[PDB]
């Protein structure tokens, strides 16, 4: 961690403390280190409770700015390339413990953001492109719901079966929720008819059901299919009821 | 009964005897009675084996005709108007127990008919009209099949549910089998949103099921409602796994 001579450490929102020395320096400004991913980062403030500016350079030539506010209530934290300009990443953290994240994109645009609210949920956006689409993600206590973002909203959806749910959340942060369901066509029966042998075939699903053999005594059977429709099974059963051709048909 | 003398009984199709006598008469014909729904009818023939046409007038003044087939294999029963032409009832009977009965109208056409096959099963048309439609029964051993006529054929039908069976009987006798199935639409979940109260209210066949409520603290609890979808039943339960919004999507 970061040592300074007679100095005192400030507790500073998202795990990060400041050392900041006792006493000014020849310019009147007070001296200010704190280490952040194992990168020292320097700086003067004419304040002197830890608020200011540090900066630091990454082994890889990256530079790192930290900056504290006025009250201590907020810490950003950038990256950027070399050149000192062009933005990698960017963490804005308050003392509610709330925070944004945002990664960069060589055009000079936001490309990931996480979101996180004061209670620990979290919104995380991935692959956003030009037009403001991209993938989408809330983390909340015990489960994660998946989705997508655009330009307006985001929208976060569940699956069970032929039934959506869509969760919107607007660029206020206002939810509105909707729902769908695109149900099948119920299985129905449908029959073709042999003259040759006096047989009607039932069909549901694309399985054979039963036979109805309409015999020439004036009598009906009716025997059952294998459950794969296949072929058929038991011998043909005579109708002597009303009721069982009723029944065969259900 | 009827009866005569020096005469011998002879059994006839359809219940019915005919006494035939013994000798000739004067003309060298056979005397033949018979009693049918208690009227007594009356004839001569050539032959001596109990055909011929026997005649009786009923006490409203009904003109009966019988007719027995030279080989006792037929016998017609008509009964007429006074006017001995206008026919009334139509009944062709045979040996092996299989018949026609007519009854006719005002206009010399037939509007009813008693079909009896060898077996003992039947067609029973009723109503029967200029166009030849009309109301239509088979009797079979068990049950009955309702149904109707046209010129064409007749169409006995069973119904279970949405699903319709017909039974077609051509003019020829031949017989051919159609199923339908109407099933109604299943099912389906939808939704209102309610962004006062932040609540979803899903419904299923016009009955509120359950509610959502998206919290202000970020999490989701269902309720359900009473069976009738009236109002609220239990208390909410808060949503803790995917699962369970998955399941009350279900």
């Amino acid at each position: 961690g970061s040592h300074m001579k007679n100095s005192v450490s400030v507790d500073l929102p998202g795990s990060m403390k400041v050392l900041v020395s006792k006493s000014s320096n020849a310019d009147g400004k007070y001296d200010l280190i704190a280490t952040v991913d194992a990168l020292e980062l320097s700086g003067t403030s004419d304040k002197n409770n830890g608020s200011g500016v540090l900066e630091g350079v990454k082994a890889d030539a990256s530079k790192v700015k930290l900056t504290i506010s006025d009250d201590l209530g907020q810490t950003t934290l950038e990256v950027f390339k070399s050149d000192g300009s062009t933005l990698v990443s960017k963490k804005v953290t308050s003392k509610d413990k709330s925070s944004t994240e945002e990664k960069f994109n060589e055009k000079g645009e936001v490309s990931e953001k996480i979101i996180t609210r004061a209670d620990g949920t979290r919104l995380e956006y991935t692959g956003i492109k030009s037009d403001g689409s991209g993938k989408a993600k809330e983390v909340l206590k015990g489960y994660v719901l998946e989705g997508t973002l655009t330009a307006e909203k985001t929208t976060l959806v569940v699956k069970e079966g032929t039934v959506t749910l869509s969760k919107n959340i607007s660029k206020s942060g206002a939810v509105s929720v909707e729902l769908n369901d695109t149900p099948p066509p119920p299985p129905k029966k449908t029959a073709a008819w042999n003259s040759g042998t006096s047989t009607l075939t039932i069909t549901v699903n694309s399985k054979k059901t039963k036979d109805l053999v309409f015999t020439s005594s004036n009598t009906i059977t009716v025997q059952q299919y294998d459950s794969n429709g296949t072929s058929l099974e038991g011998s043909a059963v005579e109708i002597t009821k009303l009721d069982e051709i009723k029944n065969a048909l259900k």
